[PDB]
């Protein structure tokens, strides 16, 4: 079968659990679409009621920051009449505003501005849907696919630059505050039975190195690449190429969302993370299988310096096998970041700069995560992971 009609293999990660991930493979003739712009994409997707099996082939580049006539939209198109960056900056400067939460005119205007862009860039993917790139050049630019539904396949697409024109200042996000933005390339919001395979995720033509610092903090226009939240469950992400981006993959959005316990069952395999700063993945609660992934970066990079690969967040249950990390000068311990409530990590076969390490032991974590993955394909020896992943991961590698 072609990419449009293929299903997730019955053994291929958490996505294959129970009813599995078949997407729109069973689509009838009238439910197979080819789309080349935002209008056609939105029409094909329809509403949440569009639950018939459907296949959507993306042809070429789809820019999501466009109006109903496909005219490009930018900052001044989305901006609320009362919003002004100069005045926003002046209002919430720590020097005069202190560390209290931004409120009042400019913040309210910024929030309205953000909702205006959200209306264009963010689209929900309905149940029983396969979306695949045709050829080697299928792109979604500026877009944020959200999956709240069951049974969705996304393959062979380059996702670029999910860009927020209205980053929000949070003076208490970290010791010196942070700017936060809203759009991921894909957000799995309670979504279940999902396969994301042979996609590419990057920051397009607007990497973080092109954004200024305000209040000494990067004016951050990007969110995640592939996040998962709110009881998202039974997901396989494979053969994806994540590059040139800060916060990649956050699974479990809050230490307070204890309902995520027993959920966020995700398998990550054969993914490439090049010049990714952090969260690859950052996990709270979930039984996450991480195997045969390749990580490459530099702690001294001028654009996207490596911070950590795996985030051991609250009650996380990461099971890692035969992953390869290539970051010069990095210690065994610093391959991961351990957050409060994170106490356990299973990792075997971890190669750091060509040397076998034990990331869990280096961080004093328990090696018992209370599970062993049964749903996986063949496991590559660590010695072959770099070659296999570079050769195979990302969009335009099949077609
Ligand atoms: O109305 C809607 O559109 C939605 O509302 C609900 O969702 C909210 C929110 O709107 C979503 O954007 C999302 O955001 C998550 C967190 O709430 C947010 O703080 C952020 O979090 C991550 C990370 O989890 C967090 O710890 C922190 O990271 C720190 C530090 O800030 C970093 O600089 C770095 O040093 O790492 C640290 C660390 O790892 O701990 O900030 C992170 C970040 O990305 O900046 O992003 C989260 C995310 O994007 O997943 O979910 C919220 C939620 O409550 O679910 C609603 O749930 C949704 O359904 C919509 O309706
Ligand atoms: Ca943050
Ligand atoms: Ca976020
Ligand atoms: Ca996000």
């Amino acid at each position: 079968a072609d990419l449009g009609h293929q299903t997730l293999g019955s053994n291929d990660g958490w996505g294959a659990y129970s009813t599995g991930t078949t997407g729109g493979s069973k689509a009838s003739s009238s439910n197979v679409y080819t789309v080349s712009n935002r209008n056609q994409l939105v029409s094909a997707l329809g509403k949440e009621t569009n639950t018939t099996p459907k296949i959507i082939y993306i042809k070429g580049t789809i820019d999501m920051n466009v109006d109903d006539n496909l005219k490009p939209l930018g900052l001044n198109d989305y901006k609320d009449p009362e919003y002004d960056l100069d005045k926003y900056l002046k209002a919430y400067d720590p020097s005069t505003w202190g560390k209290k939460e931004p409120s009042g005119t400019q913040e309210e205007a910024r929030a309205r501005s953000q909702k205006n862009q959200k209306a264009r860039v963010m689209v929900d993917i309905p149940a029983n849907t396969t979306i695949v790139g045709s050829g080697t050049n299928a792109k979604v630019v500026g877009g944020n696919f959200q999956i709240k539904s069951d049974n969705v396949i996304i393959r062979n697409i380059e996702f670029q630059d999910a860009y927020d024109y209205f980053p929000q200042w949070d003076p208490t996000d970290g010791s010196s505050g942070n700017w936060n933005s809203q759009y991921d390339n894909i957000t799995i919001n309670g979504g279940t039975h999902i396969w994301i395979d042979h996609c590419t995720f990057n920051d397009g033509s607007r990497p973080d190195s092109t954004s200024p610092k305000y209040y000494g903090r990067k004016y951050q226009h990007h969110d995640g690449q592939t996040d998962a939240s709110n009881g998202a469950n039974y997901i396989t992400m494979s053969y994806n190429y994540y590059h040139d981006h800060d916060k990649s993959s956050i699974f479990g959005s809050s230490d307070s969302k204890t309902s995520d316990d027993g959920k966020l069952k995700i398998t990550l395999h054969h993914n490439r993370y090049k010049n990714i700063v952090q969260a690859a993945p950052r996990v709270r609660f979930g039984q996450v299988h991480v195997y045969n992934n390749y990580y490459e970066g530099s702690t001294s990079s001028s654009s996207y310096p490596f911070s950590y690969a795996w985030g051991i967040g609250k009650s996380s249950k990461i099971y890692a096998q035969n992953n390869v990390i290539d970051v010069p000068g990095l210690s065994a311990a610093k391959t991961i970041s351990v957050f409060s409530g994170g106490t356990a990590l299973y990792d075997s076969g971890t190669l750091l700069n060509g040397t076998q390490i034990n990331a869990s032991a280096a961080n004093g974590l328990s090696s018992s995560v209370g599970w062993t993955p049964s749903l996986h394909g063949s496991i590559d020896a660590s010695a072959n992971v770099k070659s296999n992943v570079i050769n195979q991961a990302g969009a335009g590698k099949l077609n």
